[PDB]
């Protein structure tokens, strides 16, 4: 999941921070890929848009 998607599908950062609960720093903190525990949640608020991948999120090899 890219923040540049997100903040598209949420139009301003402090409405992604009020969904997941987060600050609007917090979204803003954010890299090419959003935290794995902010993609998740992020699912849900948006009504399923965006679907979770573990592609990105797997870093144990």
């Amino acid at each position: 999941m890219y923040k540049k998607d997100v903040i598209d599908h949420f139009g301003t950062q402090r409405a992604v921070a009020k969904a997941l609960g987060i600050s609007d720093a917090a979204v803003s903190q954010w890299k090419e890929v959003i935290p794995e525990k902010d993609a998740y949640r992020l699912e849900i608020v948006t009504a399923g848009a965006l679907k979770y991948q573990e592609n990105a999120y797997r870093q144990a090899a």
